[PDB]
């Protein structure tokens, strides 16, 4: 497919560089097509691959969290994963660069559905968690963005060390995390 | 001095134009300096930019140092750091040059080598909150190194990745966190 190529090509440009270094001429060079062909502008085919990525993570998730009895154990589990799937966190070092490049409204907005969709996994293992008695957050929102922001970190920043322990590390993390949350 | 030129310019250089942009000739000319001294200081500009930061870190070091004494208790001590951690950050000039630098380094051994002794440095500074928060009985953490990188990181991503609304808003919800996190240890 040839339009799903050029999301095929960017994606991986976006990744090994940045949401800079990419550009519009090279998306169009290892793909045989050319400018005339593209996905009007670049921001705009970039949030595309956002969405598809997240997508594609938050529906392993699913076919995925069933291992997981407790939401306790949901929550465990979700930040461990992340740390190991081919979606959307590969792309965080990415999205940080274009982030930083927020003015045009026609963004944030954009954007808002995307910044939802990442939380919105914790939403529902937090309040789930509440549903099923596990423990007692009234601010669930901000928990939930509390929580995918440090786990996001963890994930990012430390993308440079045994994958195990990082792993451990993460772990320990949720361990902490829900051990406070009453 | 002349080195201490060369990092100042550098340091500016970057600033208005970003990483990419800047060139080691710029950086030359208008230190009043020598591609050849600028080689034997610092071989690169991915090593310039290096020595830079590791300057920075020192100052921020500096910094806390002073500002800390307004935190009596450990406790305190994790609460007011992360909070000078997130804005401090929101008006910091060079983090855009270092967003720059890292998406474009992250995937080479070479720098991503003292990228570490860097972040490293950055650690410390929980690690000595949580030690020091034992010898007072605030919680007694066993494997502080640990908790010390998760904290560091955890914050990090809040910083980071909660770009995206009004300040006072993301300063709640870094207190938040440390609350929630310094309730799960002990």
């Amino acid at each position: 497919n040839l339009k799903d190529k050029i999301l095929g090509v960017a994606k991986e440009l976006f990744i090994k560089n940045g949401y800079n270094a990419t550009t519009t001429g090279e998306i169009v060079k290892l793909s045989e097509s050319s400018k005339g062909n593209l996905f009007k502008t670049k921001e705009n085919l970039f949030l595309e691959i956002l969405n598809i990525e997240e997508s594609k993570w938050q529906e392993q998730w699913k076919k995925e969290q069933i291992k997981a009895k407790t939401n306790r154990e949901k929550f465990y589990l979700y930040n461990e994963l992340s740390l190991t799937t081919e979606y959307y966190y590969p792309l965080q070092n990415a999205i940080i660069e274009f982030y930083t490049e927020y003015k045009t409204n026609s963004i944030n907005e954009k954007m808002n559905k995307l910044e939802n969709k990442y939380i919105d996994a914790y939403h529902v293992i937090f309040k789930e968690g509440n549903l099923n008695g596990e423990w007692s957050i009234n601010d669930v929102n901000a928990v939930s963005k509390i929580a995918a922001n440090a786990v996001n970190g963890i994930v990012t920043f430390t993308h440079e060390q045994n994958i195990n322990e990082r792993i451990k590390l993460m772990n320990k993390f949720s361990q902490i995390f829900l051990n406070g949350l009453s």
